[PDB]
């Protein structure tokens, strides 16, 4: 193939990516193509997937050859515009495989998230082109998983580490500002591209061009009958951290257009009477599409999900500014709006919850978060008890990435179904 | 009258009958029967033969006085502030398992120990170090107990201090603002409002202790050791329940009798014993079950690179003509502990080698609580690097359960068996 020779440079390990990509196909036909009742936009999402380690990967090294970078972050509070303003590429490499857990456990404790030792796992065995083709990787101080990882994983890649902090009045707000403008002087170091107020806008532009497909997307779920199935959403919001924000939009928005065309005329992927299910928690990286997979092959139908690949992603746009220094208030302003379970305490996501129920019109909500969570671990007490004292069905489930939990989960999703009918 | 507290403080008096059931003799079989202790040791056993009775009293009768008491969780809380403002400040970090499940109803099981413990014990109000508190002071260090204080505040209050992520110029600002905001919560809530000279006279008492705690770490660098470890370890953690200036003679006082001891050349053990220097995570009470494994099989611990032990010693507040730098001086003081919850922590590795290489260290044990993330993922690369200084080193980890120890000590034998 054409591919062989890009990993081979790449310094790809050839015999373990293709053990590894070996099963990807057989399990992305049951779960996606062998469906039926799938709109015609998403194809091109198929495509990706048939090649997710093939035309990015190039597209990603000549653009490499052009004078730029490849900047490779782990939370979303990493400021999109301010990379992307620079002509430089974003992604984020979040793997969420059990191939790579075995490998990432040898510097990590096995009593850590899943995800952290997968990320690990992947660079540690060389079998991510991603991995490879990144220059630099962005962490931050949201858990003690990652923050501590961090020092092992500068000695594999070069980190650079922002500090976040953990609540949000006044001086905090003031702080995050001042972390932004050193991660922006630190950029313009590392690429060579001074920040003018023209390129700087035009970032700003386009991630909340991309941002703005997405909440479309996600306010096109709240229909009865449900028009698409919440996997494909899930998909969708997955590939939206490898892919060009301009493509990934138009075809998120031709998808939304094909969705409005069955909204008009009442079709759907469902029966009328399933339960409408909303799913908040921890992210769900790719490719772990067990949880919706699971819910939506027993009747069920998922509508939103409260998670960082789900609406917490692209809920909040920037707001314009005129000079540099306003546009860089307006990105940490926009950053510092996520009200993730790191922060204490946390009662806007609760907030969010609650809304997303009126808006969706749920039937159950299901807190589903990892194994070794300790954020979102705890707040699921205060959660679900708030949520029972509303009246409203609620059910906590937590796993890994380990493949065979269809007995316990299954029994679990099916008694959550049949309670709440 | 011990009854009468524990009535006027709501005790569940029948599980607090229960978990005291089974302690005394824990306690004589692994120090009292003990040979070759020391003399002035004497005074602090009576305290555990007393553990829920007088301090309580002089803490209740402090709180009649028109007083408050302040419960703590860390080492930056600045308790000179609280010593200078009147009011008595205890550290309470979790201790036994009895509580573990009660806790383990609104935190998951997946969580640190000493969390779970802290949790069961003030839920099940059979604490009267707990149920005797005003306030409790929380930080923002690892991910249980900043998320576990929310829980907290539907019981007993709260008051949350914010510690940074690094140790910077913008860090250090922040913390003296925070501690700047702490000072104003105890010049509210205690009455009393501070000037120089009062808090200079709560600098310079915990200075003292701190000192003379100090004082009592660096006798044991003698060979051989004057002084067994689990004397060293129980002194540590009843100087977090303990009255200050007492507490502080009588350390004195049994340092008097190691200086003797140390003349005369006369150890608590042959001079091939190993010597074994513990760093990770602090030890509660009654957590004694390393040093007990440790040492009853045949080693000598020297050295507590914890919290409950060098790292609430080692750094005192500079003086200061005002207030203000006073504030500061504490804060820039507290700011010098090398926790595993800053990023990078080089500091905490030159401490451990540089006592490795005072105390004459012939091994080096980390022990870490079980899920316990900061400093679980810390040892790989402080192992690591101890590994290339040829140190011989091993890892340990468990929880507050008893009969473990079948595990343990064929870890433990091995390691004293071959760095003979």
């Amino acid at each position: 193939m054409d591919n062989r020779e890009l990993w081979k440079v790449l310094n790809v390990d050839l015999e373990k990516h293709d053990e590894f990509l070996a099963p990807v196909p057989a399990v992305y036909r049951e779960l996606f193509l062998n469906r039926p009742n799938r709109p015609r936009a998403m194809a091109y999402f198929d495509a990706v997937v048939g090649d997710i380690h093939g035309i990015r990967v190039h597209e990603l090294y000549n653009l490499k050859q052009e004078g730029k970078k490849v900047f490779a972050t782990f939370c979303v509070y990493v400021p999109e515009e301010i990379i992307n303003a620079t002509g430089s590429a974003c992604i984020g490499l979040c793997g969420g495989a059990q191939y790579t857990v075995p490998a990432g456990e040898t510097v990590l404790p096995r009593n850590l998230c899943p995800l952290i030792k997968s990320a690990m796992g992947f660079k540690i065995e060389r079998i991510c082109p991603y991995f490879q083709v990144a220059d630099y990787v962005v962490g931050e101080t949201t858990c003690d998983g990652k923050k501590k990882a961090w020092e092992i994983l500068n000695e594999y890649i070069p980190v650079y580490v922002m500090e976040l902090p953990q609540k949000k009045e006044e001086r905090d707000r003031k702080f995050w500002e001042e972390e932004i403008k050193d991660f922006a002087q630190f950029v313009e170091e590392k690429t060579g591209v001074k920040l003018n107020a023209e390129n700087l806008r035009a970032g700003i532009e386009k991630i909340n061009k991309k941002r703005k497909a997405l909440k479309r997307l996600s306010d096109l779920r709240k229909h009865n009958p449900a028009p698409i199935h919440g996997l494909d959403v899930l998909l969708i919001n997955q590939l939206a951290f490898f892919d060009d924000p301009e493509r990934f939009a138009t075809k998120v928005n031709e998808l939304c257009d094909e969705l409005e065309e069955r909204v008009a005329k009442g079709e759907g992927v469902v029966s009328k009477d399933a339960p409408r299910i909303l799913i908040t928690g921890t992210p769900q990286p790719i490719p772990h599409w067990k949880i919706h997979a699971l819910i939506e092959g027993a009747g069920g139908v998922v509508v939103g999900e409260e998670t960082c690949i789900g609406e917490r992603y692209f809920k909040d746009l920037v707001e314009p500014a005129a000079d540099v220094e306003g546009m860089l208030k307006n990105i940490a302003a926009r950053s510092l709006k996520v009200n993730c379970a790191c922060f204490t305490p946390n009662t806007g996501r609760l907030e969010d919850i609650l809304s997303m129920v009126q808006k969706l019109q749920v039937d159950g909500v299901i807190h589903y978060s990892l194994q070794f969570c300790q954020p979102y671990g705890v707040e699921s007490y205060l959660v679900g008890r708030e949520l029972e004292r509303r009246n409203i069905p609620f059910l906590k489930l937590e796993s890994d990435f380990s493949e065979e939990d269809q007995g316990q989960l299954k029994t679990r999703i099916e008694a959550f179904l049949e309670m709440i009918k």
